[PDB]
């Protein structure tokens, strides 16, 4: 299909937090925050996506718009 990229995503209590994420594949980083809004499991939280060497690309905090790094 379309080329893709690796992204970390990270499911975290609140923005300036580190956990362990889970490595998805997408073709931007709009789809890239489509999957991490999509696979939110916890109530509340922030989402983040990351490269794999740990860079903070975006996130979004609990009914609030994405924050591009």
């Amino acid at each position: 299909g379309s080329m893709k990229a690796a992204y970390i995503i990270k499911e975290v209590q609140n923005i300036n937090s580190e956990r362990e994420g889970t490595q998805i594949e997408a073709t931007s980083l709009s789809q890239a925050k489509r999957i991490a809004s999509k696979e939110q499991c916890f109530h509340g939280t922030v989402m983040r996506i990351e490269t794999v060497n740990g860079l903070w690309l975006a996130y979004k905090e609990d009914g609030k718009r994405w924050v591009d790094c």
